[PDB]
């Protein structure tokens, strides 16, 4: 047999009776003869096990309504009842196949009626997103879409993610991004079935996050960014705006304060926090390694319990990131001594912690304590292993800040560049050996990001191969077949308003 590997395509980038196109692809689609027609008389019928559930799955059928509207034009509405009528879409966890899991959903379509039978609550959101993909092409407009039968094939799918965790970072500290911005991400993320948002709220460059017993780290922490902008901050009411907003979409946002590494913001806002007492200058370039918290002071300590207590009360992730990256101004003993006090802490706030290698090395850790895995070498995560604590993988592959190409107009490039295609080409097995792997995180850095067009352009389509890495099993991966896929979907990237980049590779 005869086998090769993908090249550019010839001539440019294709991205430059009906076809749903399902990313990510499900365990199983089948389709059948006929057809579901979406018409202006639809309603959404809801029904769960009991009231409770009955009344979570309504505000999941309301979701779904509003965006099917405001590209149909029309005004469907959603009804408690476990009779729906010809024409109806039925939404229900009266029946779910326990095989299925807490995510996972039978998606039957008829001539008569869509039904959709999940486990749980939770489950019947995801499968909402394969729904939106069934129907044609302009479906995911944002306004009304004249000209197209909303029409679905009969089909049959069932479906379940192979991995727990599928996430997306944002780096907010470096360039920030409105509350309007990072809730667009979330949404648009949330299409594709990633279920956890990590928010990188401080870095050397900036802090985001409204801390109220330390009022300069916004009054003085906030004000800028990487080349000087005016930067800006989150509230902890917009925090919990946030929140509120990813959990209508089953997405857990896990906060980041970064420590000991990572934290001239904080350093630039309270001369305490400094040997000498004097306030750091603040930095807008991008250098990394060089600050770090006074690893042997009480007052770094009080500093941080002050941050995680009011983190932790807006915070309902039972999980908190407490960093752990490039601490390279702070001596190996005094890691270990920081992270195992910084992870008591958390602890006894009733939260535990994630953390980047090398963070899982602290004897303080517990099987509790998660690890992402960023370096991703041979050794890496020995420790989190010999502990019995989950890892979080972040390869490379899953750096979405990489430049495309060579020639990409943004982006950094020192884990090579990273294309749709090797966005796609790996395994979470492939990183670390050996291990409790609890699913993938896409990182999307922003030292040379700016506008929402920058993180649009990389992450569209790069999430969209991480995300089928996360959710769809190795043995049924292909790129052959997910590169074709893309090009059929390119279209509603488009009505959705996206500024992806066309990767001459699809
Ligand atoms: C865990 C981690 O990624 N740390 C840093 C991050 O702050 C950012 O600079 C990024 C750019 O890709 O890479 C790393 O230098």
């Amino acid at each position: 047999h005869h086998h090769h590997s993908s090249g550019l395509v010839p001539r440019g980038s294709h991205m430059a009776t009906s076809q749903p196109s399902i990313l990510p692809k499900p365990v199983s689609y089948t389709v059948g003869s006929g057809q579901f027609v979406l018409t202006k008389n639809a309603s959404i019928f809801v029904a769960g096990n009991n009231v409770g559930e009955t009344d979570e799955l309504f505000n999941i059928g309301q979701a779904l309504a509003k965006k099917l509207n405001a590209s149909t034009g029309y005004t469907i509405s959603v009804v408690k009842s476990n009779q729906p009528t010809a024409g109806s879409i039925y939404l229900t966890t009266v029946g779910g196949n326990a095989a299925l899991g807490n995510e996972g959903y039978d998606l039957i379509t008829t001539s008569n009626q869509v039904t959709l039978t999940a486990n749980k609550p939770e489950g019947v959101f995801r499968g909402n997103q394969t729904l939106l993909q069934l129907l044609p092409a302009g479906i995911e407009k944002n306004t009304v879409v004249s000209g197209v039968q909303w029409v679905i094939p009969h089909s049959n799918i069932s479906d379940k993610p192979e991995y727990e965790y599928r996430g997306l970072m944002l780096d907010v500290a470096r360039h920030f991004f409105t509350v309007d911005e990072v809730k667009r991400q979330i949404d648009l993320a949330s299409q594709y079935k990633i279920n956890k948002f990590h928010m990188h709220l401080s870095d050397d460059q900036g802090w985001r996050i409204e801390i109220k017993s330390w009022p300069d780290l916004i009054e003085i922490g906030s004000k800028g960014q990487v080349g000087g902008g005016p930067g800006g901050y989150y509230t902890q009411e917009q925090f919990k705006d946030i929140v509120s907003y990813a959990a209508e979409r089953y997405i857990e946002v896990i906060p980041e304060i970064d420590m000991p590494g990572h934290t001239n913001a904080a350093l630039a806002s309270y001369g305490e926090l400094n040997p000498d007492g004097k306030r750091k200058a603040m930095r807008t370039d991008t250098a990394v390694g060089y600050s770090t918290l006074m690893p042997r002071a009480e007052i770094t300590y009080q500093f941080v319990e002050d941050v995680i207590s009011e983190l932790a009360a807006i915070s309902p992730s039972p999980y908190i990131h407490l960093g752990g990256d490039e601490s390279n101004a702070t001596s190996a003993a005094d890691y270990d001594y920081f992270f195992g006090r910084v992870t008591a802490i958390a602890n006894s706030y009733g939260k535990k912690v994630v953390g980047w290698d090398p963070s899982d090395t602290s004897s303080g850790a517990t099987s509790d304590s998660v690890l992402q895995n960023w370096t991703c070498s041979a050794s890496t995560g020995t420790a989190a292993k010999a502990k019995g604590m989950k890892v979080i993988v972040s390869p490379a592959n899953a750096y979405l800040d990489m430049k495309y190409y060579s020639d990409s107009p943004i982006g950094l490039q020192w884990r090579g560049f990273v294309n749709t295609n090797r966005a796609y080409n790996w395994d979470p097995t492939d990183c670390i050996k050996g291990a409790n792997i609890y699913g993938v995180e896409s990182t999307l850095w922003t030292e040379t990001f700016v506008t929402q067009d920058h993180l649009d352009y990389m992450l569209y389509p790069k999430l969209l191969s991480n995300a089928e890495v996360g959710w769809t099993a190795r043995g049924d991966r292909n790129w052959d077949d997910f590169k074709e896929r893309l090009i059929e979907h390119t279209p509603r990237l488009q009505n959705k308003g996206i500024k992806f980049f066309a990767d001459p590779i699809v």
